[PDB]
């Protein structure tokens, strides 16, 4: 059944994914799915790889991959992952702002503090809080990126031009687009808040969740809602900035191996599944959090045939994200 090259963004990935080549291998027979890795410095070099026909699959965030189906790439989502149980899968998650109890301001008062982003072009840590903050931002309100770095004092925006917006990596200077960046991610954007870098975080729901495994510790931290008004964290379904698609796995649309790629993945989960394997974990990694997938992430649902990013993504969704480059006010 061939090989699947999966794209691996920088070391800690690529630890994990020479695991789930080794794992894979032990487990699966010579007839069946491998997986080889190919390790880039950021995710746009793994959209290049693939459209390059050097690497063939990379998990993308949600808003992500809407940018990979523009040409010259023209990438598809193929694979999608599902949050929640496996008894009830979610297809989408919600979009958060972490603060700091007693902190003191709500959403309508984030003018002059300072932000940690999961990344550029991200779903809940940039599409869904610039698209809402939007005409708070002053004008010119283009170019985006310095509106946003004009806005706050002071951000961490993953691989965003430090040396265009300087601002948006003050609290993680160079902005890196990888683990390699402390800041980066979802547990990134968290840390900087928690570390004192930021007053907010724009994340999502399970988020502190996944680094705080103490309640008492947890109250400590509130969530931003949309009424100006601010709630406990356990609290996001009636204090959310929006919910948002899966991160799916996208592939190219000529011989592209979706197939395979979904015949390992849908195989790897069954042993590497949450709580199927004490050897190899999907899901979950000794060398960090959110590696190739999701630690949130319970399983993996194919996606319809030729379905392309768009139809993928939903109206809604893309609608924002078209909004969000336009924009008026
Ligand atoms: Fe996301």
């Amino acid at each position: 059944d061939k090989t699947v090259r999966w794209c691996a963004v920088s070391e800690h990935e690529a630890t994990k994914c020479q695991s789930f080549r080794d794992h894979m291998k032990s487990v699966i027979p010579s007839d069946g799915p491998s997986v080889a890795c190919v390790k880039k410095a950021s995710y746009l070099d793994c959209i290049r790889a693939i459209a390059a026909n050097e690497a063939d699959a990379v998990t993308l965030e949600a808003g992500l991959v809407y940018d990979a189906y523009l040409a010259p790439n023209n990438l598809k989502p193929v694979v999608a992952e599902f949050y929640g149980s496996k008894e009830d899968p979610q297809t989408f998650y919600y979009a958060v702002a972490v603060v700091k109890k007693d902190s003191g301001f709500q959403m309508n008062q984030l003018r002059g503090k300072k932000s940690c982003h999961t990344g550029l072009g991200r779903s809940a840590g940039w599409n869904i809080p610039i698209g809402l903050l939007y005409c708070d931002l002053p004008e010119p309100r283009k170019p985006l990126e310095k509106a946003v770095a004009n806005f706050f004092s002071g951000s961490c925006a993953p691989c965003a031009d430090g040396t265009d917006f300087p601002q948006l990596c003050q609290l993680c200077p160079g902005c890196g687009c990888s683990t390699l960046n402390q800041y980066f991610g979802y547990s990134g954007a968290f840390k900087c808040l928690k570390d004192g870098a930021g007053d907010v975080a724009f994340v999502k729901h399970s988020t502190i969740f996944e680094n705080l495994a103490n309640k008492a510790d947890r109250d400590q931290y509130e969530l931003l809602c949309l009424d100006n008004t601010r709630k406990p964290v356990d609290e996001y379904k009636d204090c959310h900035l929006a919910q948002v698609p899966s991160h799916t796995v996208v592939a190219r649309s000529m011989g592209g191996k979706e197939d395979l790629i979904w015949e390992l993945l849908n195989q790897a989960q069954e042993h590497f599944g949450k709580d199927k394997s004490k050897e190899f974990q999907l899901f979950s990694s000794p060398h960090g959090k959110d590696l190739l997938f999701k630690d949130s992430a319970h399983g993996f649902l194919k996606v319809p045939p030729r379905m392309d990013a768009k139809m993928y993504l939903g109206y809604e969704y893309v609608t924002a994200i078209r909004n969000l480059r336009e924009g008026t006010c």
